[PDB]
């Protein structure tokens, strides 16, 4: 069994796949803390988890001339000033299950918890590349490609890329992270080194990093080429053409209700509605609207968070709103978020439906009853 | 009459205000050309148009130490390398009239044409500020404030600001423009000098520029403070608090149908649907979906445009789709656009309603009949 060496996990996780391991925290714990504890942080693995001996580990970085820089874990820790970045990772397939209700889709059936937040610590990717000898700026459209130590039966490693400009930008905060919430990277989260790409879909934050290569082209890996792309609702498997859509990098504005849960019976008087909101590209959440009547009338929620510099809001906003609720009524609780570019979420999931269940950001709706 | 000196305009414009002058091109000409001719480019004036004598004109630029740099038009032309940028300007109030159909709103009742595109030419704002002596980077959150030569009865000039980082960024393409579509700036469009801020709401592109000042604060002008801000649909004039919402800078993804027009009767056989799509922040339009049945089923439109570098898609995409249409049927033609961060447009206008009629980006719907 290729998975026998996989690490043990917290028992309260909502697992949608055991082998490879894919799981989200319970929604009732998801937004309980601003920083998601390491044991609860959602896990998305395509493959078996690498078993890495710390001392013999080497990160490979190709130089401008095609030579190779080889970095140990100790060197990565000591040569580069540690930078700490609080960033939310959200999977492209977050809230996929909601799309399946329109029409069955391909992919892991995530509920609202394919998203978590951590304080990451590591070397700036910028500094590692400048140390390798690369300039601040390359002419034309270049990419930094990453390969993981995890590989399929045939030997093809997990791979993804980001634009070179994001990799080199001080403000973009791209890390080669060896620390997560103040402790070393857990195995499930990329021990000993992962890329963290703030404001960008989880897919690009390559775990168990073995190689960094600068290329005039995007990662040729099938996960970069044939996955994590958004198509029109008319597109089906007979007509899909991966060349017609860009690889997801930045994600659009997103929010979900974490409290209460669908189908719950709540006591009369007062109810505290809670959830999360986030947007990609370092765009801050500037408002969250909350409705109890299916989106007919709205109230403005209270936002909790780090006030980050403009364009660098990498972490989610947690939100809450206390409302009066009357015994014997039915409520449909809805939330929608607005970001710093005033992007908004769409009303319904059908018009954003797609065959791969990606980019599920229509308003989250939670129907509950108020008991007598 | 304070407006007696205003310039004459093209007679086919859809004027919503004569004094001050505010008008959009007819929708049937709006997307006819990629570059909107100067005579048709939508015009938004708060005040009378300044009469500027070219030779005595001086642009005032405050230095880091509080001194003043004074630049003539000839100096602006000769001292700084001319840069050309093709950029779409869209007013915050574009498509405001559609919001009024939910509930009356305050503001000029724009239809879909408070948007136009031009090739702008001028000095980079970056170069002008570096020449004034400013560094590449100031610590903290700084702003570049602009004042126009147009002033209200009391003497308060039109004013707006942008973040300092955008002003200094080579990639952001902020111009002090003295040329528009290859000719000098028309009076209605800011003669002799306007700011053009690509990817950002029209409000910040200050016309008839008299002063550029670097400040630790946003523009204190009432147009920056008490206007062009997006609020929750629950907010009314008794409860509005301008401190609770950010000044609009980047705009969200937008699209409209320009052909055919609402209420038209079209011949059977084939119909070519056309329109525009655009998104702020240099985010490219990556797809436009078009429906004929009120948004139940969709087809992918053809996109026409400049393929710009990533993050620098300042110009709109024009789009078209040819479909079969059957005699004696009714169609509701709908378009929605998707940008490079996969932001999308929302289904309906009610949930994005606001008291000032801002940020109207719900799907544009055009009902027509197919004749026999
Ligand atoms: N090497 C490697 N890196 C990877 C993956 C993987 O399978 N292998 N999964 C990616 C995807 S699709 C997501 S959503 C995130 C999930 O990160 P987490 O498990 O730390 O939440 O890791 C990304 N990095
Ligand atoms: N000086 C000055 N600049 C200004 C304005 C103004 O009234 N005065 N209007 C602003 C607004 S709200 C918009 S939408 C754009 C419109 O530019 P246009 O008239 O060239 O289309 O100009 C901006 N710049
Ligand atoms: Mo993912
Ligand atoms: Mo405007």
């Amino acid at each position: 069994d290729p998975f026998a060496g996989d690490p043990p996990r917290h028992p309260g996780l909502r697992v949608n796949s055991q082998k490879p391991f894919n799981a989200e925290p319970p929604a009732e714990l998801l937004a309980e803390r601003f920083l998601t504890p390491n044991e609860l942080f959602f896990t998305r693995n395509h493959l078996p988890v690498p078993a890495v001996e710390p001392s013999s580990y080497r990160l490979r970085v190709d130089g401008p001339g095609g030579g190779t820089l080889s970095l140990s874990l100790a060197e990565l820790r000591s040569r580069f000033p540690k930078h700490e970045v609080t960033a939310t990772l959200q999977c492209a397939g977050n809230r996929r299950s909601e799309m399946s209700r329109v029409r069955p889709v391909k992919g892991l059936p995530w509920d609202i918890g394919a998203i978590s937040t951590a304080r990451w610590g590591g070397a700036r990717l910028r500094d590692v590349l400048l140390h390798a000898g690369f300039p601040e700026e390359l002419q034309g459209e270049w990419h930094v490609c990453f390969e993981g130590l995890d590989a399929d039966p045939g030997g093809a490693p997990y791979g993804a890329s980001i634009p070179y400009g994001r990799a080199l930008s001080p403000a973009a905060d791209v890390l080669l992270a060896y620390e997560m919430n103040g402790t070393e990277l857990p195995r499930d989260h990329g021990f000993p080194v992962r890329v963290v790409v703030p404001g960008v879909v989880g897919a690009r934050s390559v775990k168990w990093l073995r190689r960094v290569a600068v290329s005039p082209d995007e990662s040729p890996s099938h996960w970069q080429q044939n996955d994590n792309k958004g198509f029109s609702p008319c597109v089906d498997w007979d007509t899909v053409d991966y060349r017609t859509a860009p690889a997801i990098q930045e994600l659009p504005v997103q929010s979900a209700v974490t409290q209460p849960r669908p189908g719950a019976a709540v006591p009369p008087g007062e109810l505290t509605v809670k959830g999360y909101a986030w947007s990609g590209g370092g765009r801050e959440v500037v408002r969250v609207d909350v409705s109890l009547d299916g989106g007919r009338t709205w109230k403005v929620a209270r936002l909790m968070g780090d006030k980050a510099p403009p364009g660098r809001a990498w972490a989610w906003a947690l939100w809450e709103l206390t409302v009066p609720v009357e015994a014997g009524t039915e409520l449909e609780i809805v939330c929608k978020a607005v970001d710093s570019s005033y992007n908004v979420q769409p009303d319904s999931v059908a018009p954003i439906w797609n065959l791969m269940g990606m980019l599920s950001t229509a308003w989250h709706r939670v129907r509950v009853s108020v008991q007598d």
